[PDB]
């Protein structure tokens, strides 16, 4: 269902790829779950530096809009339905390690939708981003009606979620969608250049940023501050400044 | 000072035009209260599904910033005009149905105060967006300074009040302000060729997912996930979810 | 260890030099403090109307990342330095007028969040705008983790801060935490140009709309709209209203 390896200079780079190509990469519940368990739930070993996700089969990321339709339900599972969701992108959200996405094609509907819980998005030049969600008759409910606005701002937030079509990665890029755009035959090799730098960093100040850059989002800029010192003397309890 | 059409597919879009050609579509006491009758204190009729509006002659959007200024009295009665210019925006955010800027030309002052106000805007090649008001002598009222900070970014509000400058449609779309700067012209021909896409897909789907995203624009991001997913449930017990 | 040098027309303009060229205006405690001390007397001066902060010749405005760097105290009073670094950038924001950086050259360390803490900041492209404080075990103390996200947006503001590199200025105007681009010659003439054209200006408009924008952001729009309209009324009682709607 999944599949993952950890290599780097000291074994501190490990990547998670979704295996599912024969789907178009599809995520559902079963697959979800065990996502969750992949990063452990807020708390990873100590081996890993920084981690690396994407998706396996060069063509999509997670095209989870043209071949992913099962809602013919009861309403009131869908609490539960959209509460997994919210879970698995919590847990990429605010994973203990950094992770930097790699977009790889196609991310449509949640595969897209997951990619805004990342830090990092790094891009290939043949992706199709979007939001179509509305155009099956279901608004996005797997985080995403807050992260467009917290990403590209709210003028193009309400573009593509009203809509539903699809942009050029470059129009991506363009709006802040993806940081960075690298070639198809330069994203497995580029992906790990961005995690090749960010793991010769300190262990902990990387770290201890996310924590003080991940919860001062949801506050204002004055309670951040007090937030902001609790992690900066964090780091001067730990000898890696010292050396 | 105002006309309703319809003319279009799906019978859905009612385009708000301002009938002063003579005065480019400037804004006063006048006009304002009588937008919210069109907008119908915050209702509107179910057969529109989607909406645009522009401003009348192609020449002006609303240029209610400097030939349109009626307050050299009674500091305690410019208490109502912020007030009614808080209202008329404040409708036009929030209503039933999405609206597009169509700016055609023009829009300054409380004119562009009240194109800041929609969701999607498309902008006009000869557009001259801007907020002169310190020149007046006025810090900006009718949401200036907090609707263009949140759309455009908090570093890019601090020129345009500061300075109070014209700038072009080129530098308009060039940090966020307006979504997309395509054709002046063919903003009636591509804007309901717009909204027609828009009002292609699910309408619970769309308004739905307005609720979410107004609501949860200045909210931390799990409250902001706790908004979508009733309005996310709320797509689930309706006939737009089956067939 | 700075000047004023203060001249507009009907001068006006404040152009505030740091002088430390020996360690590129290392930013230490005492010039955190000497700033402090100044920008109080220049909130408590009413006659100069637009202010300037930068170096003083063609190199850098301050490399407070990898230049200077105390870290050995027994955590104690590391806070004071986070509570000192938090103040000095707490009152080139708050300041009564309007703050145009202008960056020049390295603004990496205390010179980026102190760059980051003004109003207008325009950018080379050989200027480098990154923060190097990962890579020797701290973070960004000054602000740099929650200012450079409100500024430009989180998902960039995280890659400048997990990498740690000196991305080109010109970068930065597409990634958009800074102002305008123009060539090297003299930052004096189009700085002071804009600063000019916030000098022709009310005097009390901007600063109703600088203590409007700066509070409004954090809380919800319909509180935002509380100091929104207690601060355009305050344009009105004074004079300046009914002398130039003329």
């Amino acid at each position: 269902h999944m599949s993952l390896v950890t290599t780097s200079t000291s074994d501190g780079i490990c990547t998670v790829k979704i295996n599912r190509p024969d789907k178009l990469n599809a995520m559902n519940t079963d697959v979800a779950k065990e996502l969750i368990k992949t990063f452990e739930e807020l708390n990873h070993n100590d081996d890993v530096k920084v981690i690396i996700l994407t998706g396996e089969g060069e063509k999509a990321f997670s095209a989870g809009a043209d071949i992913e339709y099962m809602s013919k339900i009861s309403a009131d599972e869908s609490v539960e339905y959209a509460k997994t969701g919210q879970l698995v992108t919590a847990t990429v959200e605010l994973v203990k390690q950094p992770t930097i996405a790699a977009v790889n094609g196609f991310a449509l509907g949640g595969g897209c939708e997951l990619a805004m819980s990342c830090d990092i998005r790094i891009a290939a030049d043949t992706a199709k981003l979007g939001q179509p969600e509305v155009t099956i008759g279901v608004p996005p409910g797997w985080g995403g009606t807050q992260r467009l606005m917290r990403i590209v701002g709210i003028a193009k937030a309400k573009e593509l979620v009203y809509t539903g079509k699809m942009i050029k990665a470059e129009e991506a890029k363009e709006i802040g969608l993806v940081n960075h755009v690298v070639p198809l035959a330069s994203l497995q090799e580029e992906a790990l250049k961005m995690a090749q730098q960010i793991a010769g960093n300190s262990t902990m100040g990387v770290q201890m940023s996310k924590v003080a850059i991940n919860k001062g989002r949801n506050a204002d800029l004055d309670t951040g501050l007090g937030l902001e010192i609790l992690a900066w003397r964090n780091c001067f309890t730990h000898p890696d400044r010292q050396e």
